[PDB]
């Protein structure tokens, strides 16, 4: 520490770090960085894949959303009890990115035209989710084990989105549906859900959602 | 142990893996699924995500190619000595990640009108990678500190696979250039690359590359 996230204003890729920061009881700092300050060319050329998120932890200066997730989850003990729930989290989490990936693509460059097939197609990417949830207490603990973990602030975050996308996508997923309203109602995460940083702030950049 | 890799008949997404394996010193069993099986339609419904590369590691079962490589770099000692490593070996592998991401699109989607185009922008991922070396001892070492590491095994896979698409895209990257000169010579991959497993399996399942 301390923590310093530097991206555009939107939640996106930065939402789900936030939100563990924040049910972490952690602090950080919002460094803006406007699409038209980015448009001018200056910043980007001096990250690491040329694109924000950016963070920032003491002297060290990390890029990639995934590794600074798997980075706060390391440090603040959120990454399982043992190697085998460290492998099956991150089984999970790249399962939320090959997720968030298709989204992002609908949301940026095909959202009119492809949305009912993605919804249609939805269902089954959610399944593997729930079937996860099924086989860990019949879904009454998290994604991955009986602690919450990166990955959770992920799927979490990836699920709400989805919900907004398409109302009632969770309605055949009643453990996916449950592990949503269970993890919001953490205290910490209702306070961030409803901050006005947090509200105020769009979910994407093309003001699609 | 022992370790089972089951995927399709192609290097693709599981010779990182099997290389980092090799160079181990460590045995696995193949088990290699033809396009006749897979069309049965029995596999696939077991698949977490429905996809391989499926691992086995003893009681273990784990899917996504990454959190493979980062299960064998943590049980196996390549994750780096410390939290600050690991967390740059994730940026590195996000980073190997997205760059083969756009490879699997180009190779299976758009190999005949998007190569010019591709080979064109290729500097532009690649140096990154140049960068990031030659702020480690010069570039004389790994990607990330003084040790071998899962990210080493995906970002060489990932290099030389690159060379084939195009011959000398390494000629203007002399660190990245005498990086895969380096750890190809390592013994135990040096006999993994002339392996007929490994030179009989092709690059990928389209017989393009
Ligand atoms: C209201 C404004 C909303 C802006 C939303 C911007 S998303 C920007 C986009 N971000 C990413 O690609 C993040 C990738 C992520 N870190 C990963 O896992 O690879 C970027 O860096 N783009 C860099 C570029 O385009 O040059
Ligand atoms: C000569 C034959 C060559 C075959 C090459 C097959 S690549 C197949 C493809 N594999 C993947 O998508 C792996 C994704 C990887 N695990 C990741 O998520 O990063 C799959 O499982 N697809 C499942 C499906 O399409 O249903």
């Amino acid at each position: 520490p301390p923590y310093t996230i530097v991206y555009f204003p939107v939640r996106g890729r930065a939402e789900a770090m936030r939100m563990l920061l924040a049910d972490q009881g952690q602090s950080w700092k919002e460094e803006v960085v406007t699409i038209d300050t980015w448009m001018q060319g200056l910043l980007k050329p001096t990250c690491l894949y040329g694109q924000l998120p950016k963070f920032e932890d003491g002297d060290l200066t990390l890029y990639q959303s995934n590794a600074i997730l798997r980075h706060l989850g390391r440090s603040l003990g959120l990454y399982g009890k043992n190697q085998r729930e460290a492998a099956q989290m991150d089984m999970v989490n790249d399962g939320v990115e090959d997720l968030r990936g298709k989204y992002v693509t609908l949301i940026y460059t095909n959202y009119e035209n492809g949305k009912n097939d993605y919804v249609k197609a939805l269902p089954g990417h959610l399944k593997p989710f729930e079937t996860l949830l099924s086989q860990n207490q019949g879904g009454k603990a998290f994604i991955v084990g009986d602690q919450i973990s990166f990955a959770d602030y992920n799927l979490l975050d990836l699920l709400l989105i989805h919900q907004v996308l398409a109302p009632g996508c969770l309605d055949n997923f009643p453990l996916l549906s449950a592990y949503v309203a269970r993890l919001s109602a953490r205290p910490k995460i209702k306070a961030f859900l409803s901050s006005p940083e947090h509200v105020n702030r769009p979910i994407n950049g093309n003001g699609k959602q």
